């Protein structure tokens, strides 16, 4: 059976199925409707930064077409929709004046979702820091971000929280730290060798610390001011790809564990246990900021659920841990990536070079969180794969590899849940082909095809797969 035995009956009662987008990747109207620029607007408008010098000015134009898109997700039998609010659409300068037209958009979207029986899961932040805050404060390098983000979050809670009961603060802070401050390939393009300045050995850690403190501050505000009346929940979205020891050697097993700790433990040990992973403390030393006892107590337990974006897996090979001059967050792990074992690749690649199709990584990640962190409530907040550029419409629609991807990965998730993992929901990245950051429109992650000339939507085979799988 093309469903491979999957259906709602194969998952827990009340298990939530949804699709996901982010504001800059789908909304369009980037410089309209009162929206102020984000760091991604400036970045994308700079020649050479994005494939084909493309940007999110129009994207999928969900801003105008959101009722079409909500109708479509309802027709595909989804229960929920994860989307983000653009900070600079609400506060064009990141602070101060409210853009009422932007508020009205999200009200209209939220209300239509609810009208159609689709639960809104709302991210406050998805890489799109208001440009004014980058320039004025230095963005996530500045501890003042906790105050600035908390005030923004407060507004969103007050304005939308009578209707929105499922929030996330951040999306993949590890990726902001890594690409924005270690490698310097994403905004603000900081790194040791970078024109904008930076230090790949220190700044990723400062940035991660400020994300954790800002998350904790925003949640403290929710709990003290809004929770009694609104009775919702606030979590965070973290990326986690699996690491598997290349062999059963002590060294390789240690390397895979170090990778897990530097990847997910960086955020989860603070959120669950109130401290950074021991290995990071041991290796990063004075470059890793230290939580005060008060801050640690604020961060610990501050996520009502853990959003995990899960895509892929890698083999890890070890080495003797050495004393080394610090160079970068990436180099701090002291591991070696390997994508074959016993002469066989870990899996075939999707369009994105980093995305190896490895369904057992889903089981790996979910089981690991279950066993290591006391089985916290987890929501899979993003999982999917991409097709390349330049295919015909019909080639996009016949997305047999993506159908296989979802069947296999969801089978592996089901395996983990059946073994007792506390997973509450699953969200497919993405509802729509969209603006895929540095790849621009050359990477197609949607279950729904978007023609970027006409903006027409066409469900792909994988959309119909979900429709069949999710029928009530
Ligand atoms: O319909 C609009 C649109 O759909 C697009 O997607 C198609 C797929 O291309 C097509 O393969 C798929 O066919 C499914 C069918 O819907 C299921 O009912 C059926 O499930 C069987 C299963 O195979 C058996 O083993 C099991 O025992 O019983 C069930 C149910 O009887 O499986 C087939 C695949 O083998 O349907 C999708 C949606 O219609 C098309 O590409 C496009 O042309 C259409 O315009
Ligand atoms: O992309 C689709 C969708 O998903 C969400 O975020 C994605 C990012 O878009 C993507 O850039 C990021 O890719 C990571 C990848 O996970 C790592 O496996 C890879 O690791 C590197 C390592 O950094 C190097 O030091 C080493 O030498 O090589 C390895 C293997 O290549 O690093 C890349 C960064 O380029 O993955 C995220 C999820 O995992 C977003 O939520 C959404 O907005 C995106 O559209
Ligand atoms: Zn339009």
């Amino acid at each position: 059976n093309w469903l491979g035995g999957l259906s709602r009956a194969a998952f827990p009662k009340r298990f939530v199925f949804g699709t996901v987008t982010s504001a800059y990747q789908v909304e369009g109207m980037a410089a309209s409707g009162g929206r102020g620029p984000s760091i991604w607007d400036a970045f994308a408008h700079t020649p050479g930064n994005v494939a084909g010098n493309q940007n999110g000015d129009v994207a999928t134009d969900q801003y105008h077409r959101y009722k079409e898109d909500v109708n479509l997700m309802k027709s595909l039998n989804f229960d929920a929709y994860r989307f983000s609010i653009s900070w600079s659409r609400i506060f064009p300068d990141g602070e101060g004046r409210v853009n009422q037209e932007g508020v009205a958009y999200y009200n209209n979207l939220i209300n239509y979702l609810l009208q159609k029986g689709i639960t809104p899961y709302v991210n406050l932040y998805h890489y799109d820091l208001p440009l004014a805050l980058e320039k004025k404060y230095g963005g996530w390098l500045n501890a003042k971000m906790a105050d600035l983000f908390t005030e923004y979050a407060d507004f969103c809670f007050k304005t939308f929280g009578n209707r929105v009961k499922h929030w996330f603060t951040f999306n993949e802070p590890r990726i902001v730290a890594l690409l924005g401050y270690d490698q310097g390939t994403n905004p603000p393009k900081r790194c040791t060798k970078c024109a904008a300045g930076g230090n790949s050995a220190t700044e990723p850690y400062i940035v991660a610390h400020n994300f954790l403190l800002s998350h904790a501050a925003a949640v403290a505000r929710y709990r003290t001011k809004y929770q009694a009346a609104q009775q919702g929940k606030v979590g965070i979205v973290l990326d986690f790809n699996w690491y598997e020891a290349l062999s059963n050697s002590t060294e390789d097993q240690a390397a895979a564990q170090r990778a897990r700790d530097f990847h997910i433990g960086w955020y989860l040990d603070p959120l669950i246990n109130g401290h950074y992973p021991q290995i990071m403390q041991d290796l990063v030393k004075d470059r890793l900021p230290k939580f005060t006892p008060e801050q640690a107590r604020l961060v610990k337990g501050s996520a009502d659920y853990i959003g995990i974006n899960q895509y892929t897996a890698s083999y890890m090979k070890g080495q003797q841990l050495m004393q080394q001059t610090p160079t970068s967050y990436s180099a701090d792990w002291q591991v070696t990536y390997v994508f074959a074992k016993n002469g066989k690749p870990i899996g075939p690649q999707a369009n994105s070079n980093w995305l190896y199709i490895v369904p057992w990584g889903m089981y790996g990640c979910v089981n690991y969180i279950k066993q290591k962190y006391g089985n916290p409530t987890v929501v899979i907040t993003g999982n999917g794969m991409d097709q390349p550029a330049n295919l015909s419409r019909d080639q996009y629609l016949r997305d047999t590899t993506r159908v296989h991807f979802y069947r296999s990965y969801l089978t592996q998730l089901k395996k983990a849940i059946d073994e007792g993992a506390n997973v509450a929901g699953y969200f497919a990245w993405s509802l729509l082909d969209n603006f895929e950051w540095l790849s621009g429109y050359t990477s197609k992650f949607g279950i729904v095809y978007v023609d970027f000339n006409t903006l027409e939507r066409h469900p792909k085979a994988s959309a119909y797969w979900f429709r069949d799988m999710l029928k009530h």
